[PDB]
């Protein structure tokens, strides 16, 4: 049931959501070792994801969240990168999408960084790069990543240098206090909770 509509560059959506991308870039500590080395992306293409059971599903459960918190959903939209994609525009998130060896603990994980999520677009670590090259800084093969509506509700908060959510929270937060410039994490662990909003096929860019 689910149908991808593609956004004109000229649409303030798409410009929008451009410019969310564009501007959450940022270093990282492994030197660019999983996503790769850009500074900037080439954008090929935004699509709106539509799906009534799915939609549905992410509004009913953020109705129960706001409820327990103050009418307060809490919600952001946030990147997710991922090999399993397609899975999710089309059958939603779930327990399959949980990152079990993860910081937070196994639950599904969101980025302000657009470059945090690029880093998994391959899996961990950027897995062995892309299909095609083995490349882990491929500058030619079309990546995705999808920026997404995810409700927080009241959300523990997590300094740092399926599971359950902690008792009395509906996420986790995990905000580096190191690094100063990395912005903040985010975990879930009800795949009801995110709704795959934007498909974004990208390239990463070669500085010049
Ligand atoms: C740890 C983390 C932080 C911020 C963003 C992300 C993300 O966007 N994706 C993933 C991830 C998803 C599927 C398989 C492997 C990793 C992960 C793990 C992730
Ligand atoms: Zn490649």
């Amino acid at each position: 049931g689910t149908i991808l509509i593609d956004l004109s560059p000229d649409d303030k959506e798409f410009q929008s959501v451009e410019e969310e991308m564009q501007s959450t870039v940022r270093e990282h500590r492994d030197g660019g070792h999983a996503g790769g080395i850009f500074n900037r992306y080439n954008i090929l293409k935004i699509q709106k994801v539509c799906n009534k059971k799915l939609w549905e599903r992410y509004t009913h459960r953020r109705k129960e969240v706001s409820e327990e918190n103050h009418n307060h959903a809490n919600e952001r939209m946030l990147f997710h990168g991922s090999p399993f994609v397609n899975a999710i525009i089309h059958k939603g998130f779930d327990e399959r999408h949980a990152y079990i060896g993860g910081m937070f603990g196994a639950g599904i994980y969101f980025a302000e960084n657009s470059s945090k999520s690029n880093q998994y677009v391959y899996g961990i670590g950027g897995g062995t790069g892309c299909p095609v090259h083995k490349d882990r800084s491929c500058y030619i093969c079309h990546r995705q990543l999808l920026f997404c509506r995810v409700t927080l509700g009241k959300s523990f908060l997590q300094f740092s240098a399926m599971a359950h959510s902690p008792p009395g929270h509906h996420s986790v937060t995990g905000r580096p206090s190191v690094n100063g410039l990395a912005l903040a994490e985010y975990v879930i662990y009800r795949g009801e909770q995110a709704y795959p909003e934007y498909l974004i096929t990208y390239q990463i860019m070669r500085p010049e």
